[PDB]
Parts: structure tokens; sequence; C-alpha cells
């Protein structure tokens, strides 16, 4: 029926990176639905602070600090997650990440790798982590936040685009494996968006302005919800239609 | 707010084809979240069946005879829906099609006539149509029904996948170019679904199993509410991950 | 070998339209690495001084009056390519097209039928009616020529962006259908080319210009080589960067 | 004019992994058409034997042991190239790479680190030390050797294809920013291939065969030729028609 298909009553969710823009937007949406939420950032006193104000409003949100760059936080996490939820994870969205705007030419080793460390290997190492966790759920839903770049060439994304091109293929190869655990991967690339993270791009934007954290995270949701049971392994771009625009 | 976001309460809305399969589920998810609509097929005696039916449960449903693979009928249709609605539809729904299965070879002009005549045409011709009303409401949503073999090459779907390949790209220039009168574009390409109009095709899909009209139903109601704001002139592909499959 | 590999001596083909602009430029490119090519235009008195010209210069090329948007005519066209080339044709090249320029708003069911006619339906029924002689030749090759714009939304171009967008999927199911035939179909999709046919468009180029004739011509002859027997099913942009430009 | 076009006569390049596989095509391909070209691999003895038997048959090839996964080592191989090139290199071949199949639960963080840097630093890292003398050259062409699994998904290679898809985003950044030098970068998605490094695949093929080098051999030379000069930014599937088969 209708009310259970668009409610995320009974679910748990960990989102990653959850105490500003896009994140802080996702946790909200969820929760919103019904959900439990777990998240995290690096930073000890934001997070008591969002986590506080959570409380005051009565949502059921918990989090802990961690750098999801680290291997071992993003296996400490993982163990922490478990125990909160007894070992029943229903959503992982995974959308912490890194920026560096630098010409082809400008980009350093270090660079490279804290890119590919944030982007793509922390997404990577916490579906494995939470594998068990999705499919003893029953019914799994992994997100990851992609970037709209990652089909265009902007200037200075070189290695920020490729590392999102790598998760919009992840998420292609995680949809198909883990299909027989009923658990469903997709990306969602959003274009510009007013956030704590962030002249020519709205210029490129048909609709002529940026996008907000909560236009991402509807969307976000919505691919969790058992009304989007048969949507999976897409990269759906939230960008005002930035990239098909001429 | 999020009640607000997730609603459509107080729209108005047009879905070809609304009497039976995807068509039928659209309008019943519409309806749910508080859409008028209005809908239509060539089959007088089965339209107002749905239409008692409809009524029996208090959903403001009207609707009229249309074929849309024909000018002058869907000439009439907008201008009927332009009158009960008062100038102003929030939403339109390309949902009819036609579909035609035959070797290359075996294609006639005849079939060929057809396919983008209800395929194409008529919902180019609608678009056109609509356009004022959708202007006028000032919140504008178009969804055309696609096909995920707009993408891959399945045996014998040439033609009809061709013309679902003209229907994605006419999505984009919609999206585009009426961005400034406030209306969003999209398409949704459903892969096989269990409907009257319809082996090896769930071989293909990593899920196992056809899909069910609510499945695609579900997110042509997303893509229509102001949660969605920020998505235009995207191809969504509700597939259970056939397209990407190897 | 590398110079069997890179030639087409001994090879037949029949290119549309080319007494202009690209088909002019694939018609030379063909016979200079050893094609016999048959061509057509609408034109008579353009088309005997192309012949005359390429007969003055020693290139094996032979011609006929055909408008492709006739169906009759494409009958005429197939029958007498067959008889001059003895029922076997290496090559099709489907370069004849049309163009419109209108807003959404703007066009009329005549200017629809006239492009869907034209960049759709005569490649369509030209693949047909040269299956049997390309099925013959025992290595067989169509190229589409379709438009970079069937993937991003150029102003105007809506009809025909969709046409070509048709023509691309067309593409793919041609591919996988007649593989067994060893018959390859690909598209080539243009940017803006300098011809008789054709300010903001050069600024959304990388390269800053347009392309030249020959720069479509030199890979439509490249993918009619054995050099390119295991690519099928393809569409490639020859646009200085065009579409992918942000 | 033609001959031109299609010459690669005194042109420099340089094609990593070049004395097995794809990568060996590849050199006989671009000497084939006058390139000078330099070459490595991580074996000694099996490159010195590829460099006596071309030396054997006058071709002009040179190379030197590097293992590109080493900083250090592609610094120095990009110094020997400048010096044996005086600082003019107009071919760059990003051929060598990794490859490891398991399933998404079985990767470690080791196969990770490998695949990444083999894959996408090597490229990355190298086109940045190659651009003074890609520059220089005047006409300058960057070809990577992607995957056609970067698009779907198969079972086994998902970081091996998400590392592709990070290439095949890159390809596209590269092409833009370096327009403005006279470099384009194009990527060939190959995919399965008869190699010393290679059931269910070729019936996922329309062909029904695997793929031969030279069948990617032939479209590397081919974007390096002026022939080529309009396109960029492309990814190019040379695969039979595997990833548009349904
Ligand atoms: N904003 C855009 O325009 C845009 C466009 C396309 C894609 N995206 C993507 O959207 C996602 C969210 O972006 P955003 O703009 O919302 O970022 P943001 O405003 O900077 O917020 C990032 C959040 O992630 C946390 N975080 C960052 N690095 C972390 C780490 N290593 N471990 C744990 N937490 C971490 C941050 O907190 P701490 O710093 O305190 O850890 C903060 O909570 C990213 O994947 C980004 O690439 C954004
Ligand atoms: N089902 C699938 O597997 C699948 C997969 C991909 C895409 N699609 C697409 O999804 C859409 C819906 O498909 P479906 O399977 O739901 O079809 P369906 O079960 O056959 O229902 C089609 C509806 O459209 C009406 N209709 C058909 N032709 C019409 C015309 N010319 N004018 C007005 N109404 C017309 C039909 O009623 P009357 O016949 O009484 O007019 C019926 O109400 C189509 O665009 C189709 O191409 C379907
Ligand atoms: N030029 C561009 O910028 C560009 C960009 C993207 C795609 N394209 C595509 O590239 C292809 C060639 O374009 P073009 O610019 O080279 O065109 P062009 O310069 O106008 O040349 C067109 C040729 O086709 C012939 N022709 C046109 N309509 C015909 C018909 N119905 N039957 C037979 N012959 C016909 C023309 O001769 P008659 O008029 O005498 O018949 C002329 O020989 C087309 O498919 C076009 O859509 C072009
Ligand atoms: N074969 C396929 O089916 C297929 C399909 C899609 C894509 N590809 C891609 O095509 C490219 C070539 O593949 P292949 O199958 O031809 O491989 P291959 O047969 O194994 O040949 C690889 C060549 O690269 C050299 N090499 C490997 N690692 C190296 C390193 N770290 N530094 C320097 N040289 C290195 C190898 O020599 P040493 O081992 O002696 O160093 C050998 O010369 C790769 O990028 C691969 O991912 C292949």
């Amino acid at each position: 029926s209708l009310e259970k298909r668009w409610s995320l009553e009974g679910t748990t969710a960990l989102v990653t990176g959850g105490t500003k823009g896009i994140g802080h937007a996702i946790v909200e949406e969820l929760v919103g639905f019904g959900a439990r939420v777990y998240t995290c950032s690096r930073n000890e006193a934001e997070l008591r602070k969002c986590l506080q104000e959570w409380e005051n409003l009565k949502y059921d949100v918990t989090g802990s600090v961690c750098d999801v760059s680290s291997r071992t936080e993003r296996e400490k996490l993982a163990e922490e997650v478990s125990s909160v939820f007894n070992g029943k994870l229903n959503i992982l969205i995974n959308n912490a990440g890194g920026y560096v705007n630098k010409p082809i030419d400008g980009f350093t080793a270090e660079d490279f790798s804290f890119l590919v460390a944030v982007n793509l290997e922390s997404a990577f190492h916490l579906c494995q982590l939470a594998h068990p966790m999705l499919k003893a759920s029953g019914t799994g839903s992994i997100v990851h936040i992609s970037s709209c770049c990652a089909q265009i060439a902007i200037p200075g994304h070189s290695i920020y685009s490729s590392t999102k091109g790598a998760i919009n293929q992840l998420t292609r190869n995680l949809a198909c494996e883990w299909a027989k655990d009923n658990i469903r991967t997709n990306s969602i690339a959003p274009g510009a968006i007013r956030t704590p993270g962030t002249d020519r791009e709205v210029s490129r934007v048909p609709f002529g302005r940026i996008g907000e954290p909560e236009e991402v995270a509807s969307l976000a949701a919505f691919l969790c919800m058992p009304s989007a049971s048969y949507i999976t392994g897409q990269v759906i771009c939230v960008d005002g239609g930035r990239t098909i625009n001429g």
C-alpha cells in the first residue's frame, strides 16, 4: 500500500559526514520518514552540537567521531554501528567526500592520494564492512553521493571528477553482485549545491541557480524507500539540467 | 518543510493511457498524494469502468476517449483538460505508447509510422499543446515513459527502441528550453514490467524478476513533487539493473 | 597484414547525399582508399557536375538523382546500386539528412514529418533494402551520420536531435541483429562542421573552431576498413570535445 | 592531402607495456606508419628480446625497464624519453595496466592500492610528466587503454572497472584542459581481447568471438593521425558490440 511504500519507519541508517551540507540534510530527511540514523564527522565539537540539537527535537540520531579516510577508523565505525543497530542496517549513505581544485599540471601525489582515499576507498571499504549488516536487514539500500562532473570536464576537477567516475562504476558492480542479498545500490550526482564546502557554473545551469541540500536529500530518502524497489545501479544527476545543457 | 515537499495536494495532472498497466498505476499514485487527475484511452467501455471505480473510492479523476496518435484528438484532449482545470496544469505524464516486435528485416512502413506516431509525435505535440497550461501553473512537471531498451539492443525492438531513444533526447531539449517557465521534464525508462501489454529477459535482470507497475508509478509521482525541484533533463532507468548488468 | 587492414581496395560503397559537405568528403575519402562509390542527391545539375569532376580525376564514382525521403525512390536507388555492383555492397553511408531550427513551440507537423522522413525513415529503409547486398559482400559496414547534439540540448534542435537520437539507438539494434551476417554498424556524431548546409557554438568547443568535412570523412573510411573489424554498435563524436566540455 | 593525414611519419611515441599483448600490437602499428617508438616493461629479458626482434626488422624502437606503478621510475622514464626524442613527444599511449578478479567481498586493501596505482595514478602522472614534450611537439595525442567494462558490471571486476571508469573521466578533463596546447586525449575501451594477460563473455558478444590485439592497435594508430584532428575527449569501445548487446 502507498503508505508503507513511502515510509522509512523501523529502518536503520548510516550517513557519513552528517554535520554539514548535504549529509546534514540527508540525516534530517531520513529521520523525517522514521529512520534511526547513525552519523559521523572528524569534528568532535560540531558533532556533539548537531547531536544535541537533534535530541532536542526528539530525532533518533546517534554518532561518533570518525575520519572515513582511515581504515582503522572505518573498521571501528562499522563495529559501533553494528552493535547499536544489533547487526541490521537498512541504509548506507556514503556522503563524506573531499575536494581539490587545481589544473592537471598542479596536482600533487598527496592531492591524488587524499582524493582517492576519501572519495573512493572510503566508500568501497565501508560497503564491504557494512555488507553483513545490509544483508541481514533483508532490505538494503546503498546510496553514494557522486558528482555530475563525472560526466563532463569542469576546470580544476580532474582528479575529483575521476574519483567520482570510479564511484559511478562501483555503483554498477555493487548493484549486480549484491542484488541476490536484496541490496540495491545507486548514485546521486549533484551539480553545484549551496553548502559550507562550497558565477560561470550558474550560467551553465538552465535553472540559473545552484541547488539546495534538501534537493539532493529528498532523492536519497526516496531511493531507500520500498517504492524504489526496482531501481538499482543508476547514476541520477541532480543538477538542474547542468550536464545536458548545450 | 518536509510535508509540503512530498505532496501533490492542489495539483492537476494529465496522464495518457490510464486504464491499464503503468498508466493506471500512475493515476492512483498521483491521486494518492492529492492530485486531481485527467486521463484517457481509446476504449470507451474500459474508461467508464475505471472512472466509476475511482469515483466509488472518492478519487478526483475524470477522463475522455482519446487516441493520442490522432492530431485532432490530441487538440480536443488539450482543450477539455484546459477547460476542466481552468487553464492550469501542473503535471503531464506521456504514458500511452505502442509496441511492435519484429526483426529489422520484417518491419513495414506501416509499423514504422504507427510507432513514431504513438511513441514520439504524440508526446511531442501534447507537450506543445500543454505548454501554456504547464507554464500557467507556475510549477510544471513533464514525465515521459520511455524504455530501458533505448540504451541496449533487444531482439525485435529496433523501431520501438529508436522511438524511445528519440523521447530520451526530446527530454533534454524540453528540460532546457522550458526551464525559464519553471517546467521540469524527465524520462522514466522501465525494464520489463508486468502489464496487460506484456524468460530470457529475467535471466538478464540481476533481481531475477520483472517489475511491477507501482515500481514505475512511485518514481513518476516523486519527479512531480517539490522535492524533485532540481531534477530535470534526466533519463532514469527502472529496470532492476537490467541495462548495466554484464 | 597492415597494408590490407588499412585498405578499401576492391570494395563497393553507397554514400547518400554526396554532392556537398560531409557526403562529398566521404566519397573522396573512400575512393582514395580504392573503393568504387555510388552516390546521389536531389539536384540533377549538381550531381552531373560532381560526377564529371570525379571522372576527370579517374575516380570510380557513379550516381543518380534520388530523394531519399521518398520510399519509391529509395527502392529504385537500391535497385540500381545492386545492378551496378552485381548484388554485392561492402559499404553503406547514410549521410543525407535534413535540418530545421525552431523553438519547440514553433515546430509544425510538417517540420516533424520532414525531419523523421529524411533523418530516420530513410536510413532505416535503406538498411533494409541494402541488407541482402551487404550480407552478400561478406564484409559489410553501415555508417550513419548522426549528430553530437543527440546527447545535449542545443537551442532550436529539439526534433532534429531527437531524430538523430533515434539513429543512435538504431545503430545498436543493427549492430546486434546483423552481426551474424558479418555486418558492422556504427554512428559518427559530428559537432558543428563547415558545410554548405551550415558564434556561441565555437565558444563551447575546447578547440575553439568548427570542424572540417574531412575530419568526419576520415573516421567514416576507417570504420569501413578491416582494421575496424571489432568495432560495432558505437556512436563516436567528432566534435573537438564539444559535448564533454563543461 | 590524404597521404599526409593518414601518416605518422616523423612522429615520436611512448607506449607503456609494449612487450606483450595489446601494447606490443600498438608498437608495431605505430612504427608501421612511420613513428619512432619508445616502450617499456618490468621484465628486462623480455624487453631486450622484443627490441632485438624489432631492430632486426629495422623498426626504430627503443626502450628501458620501468615499473610504471613507481613514481621514481615514471620520472626516470619521462627523463630518458625526453632526452632520446629531444624534448618533443607526439604520442603517449598509456597501455600498461593491472588486473585482479575477485568478488567485492574478497578485495584487499593491497588489491585496491595495486589497481589504483597501475591503472590510474600511473596514467595521470605520466600525462603530467609528458605534458611539456607533448606541448612542444605542436601536435599531441594521448590515448588511454581503458576497458568496456567501465560501463557495465562484470563479475569480479569491481575495482578494475572502477579504475578504468576513472580513466574515462580523466580523458574528458585532459581533452578540455590541454586543447589549447593542441593536445588531444581519447580512451579506447576494449572488450575481451586475446592476450598473454587473458566462455560466458563470448556468449555476450554479438560477434561470438574475442578480439585480437591488432583490432585495438589500429584504432590507437588512427587516433594519433592528423585525420583524427577533431576527435578528442571520447571513449570508444572496441568490443564487437559487447556493451550494447541486450
Ligand atoms: N556541494 C557541492 O556542490 C557538491 C557537488 C557535487 C558533489 N558533492 C559531494 O557531496 C558530498 C557532500 O558534500 P558537501 O558539499 O555537503 O560537503 P560539506 O558541506 O563540506 O560537508 C561535508 C561533511 O562531511 C564531513 N567529512 C568530511 N570529510 C570527512 C572524513 N574524512 N571523514 C568523516 N567525515 C568527513 C564533514 O565534517 P568534517 O569536516 O567535520 O569531518 C561534513 O560533515 C561529497 O561527497 C561531495 O563530493 C558536493
Ligand atoms: N510494460 C513494459 O514492460 C514496458 C517496458 C518499457 C516501457 N513501457 C512503456 O510504458 C508505457 C506504458 O506501457 P504499458 O505496458 O503499461 O501499456 P499497457 O498495459 O498496454 O497500457 C497502455 C495504456 O495506454 C492506452 N493506450 C494505448 N494506446 C493509446 C492511444 N493511442 N491513445 C490513447 N491511449 C492509448 C491503453 O488503452 P487503450 O488500448 O484502450 O487505448 C492502456 O490504457 C508505454 O509508453 C510503453 O512503451 C512499457
Ligand atoms: N554540418 C554540420 O554541422 C552537421 C553537424 C551534425 C550532423 N550533420 C549531419 O551530417 C550529414 C551531412 O550534413 P551536411 O551538413 O554535410 O549537409 P549539406 O552540406 O547540406 O549536404 C547535404 C547533401 O545531401 C544531399 N541531400 C539532402 N537531402 C537529400 C535527400 N532528401 N535525398 C538525397 N540527397 C539529399 C544534398 O544534396 P541535395 O540538396 O542536392 O539533395 C547534399 O548533397 C547530415 O546527416 C547532417 O544532419 C551535419
Ligand atoms: N586483454 C584484455 O582483454 C583487456 C580488456 C580490456 C582492457 N585491457 C587493458 O588493456 C591494456 C593492455 O592489456 P593486456 O591484456 O595487453 O596486458 P598483457 O598482455 O598482460 O600485457 C601487459 C604489458 O604491460 C607490461 N606491464 C604490466 N605492468 C606493468 C608495469 N607496472 N609497468 C610497466 N609495464 C607493465 C607487461 O610487461 P611486464 O609484465 O613484463 O611488465 C606487458 O608488456 C591494459 O590497460 C588492460 O587493462 C585489456
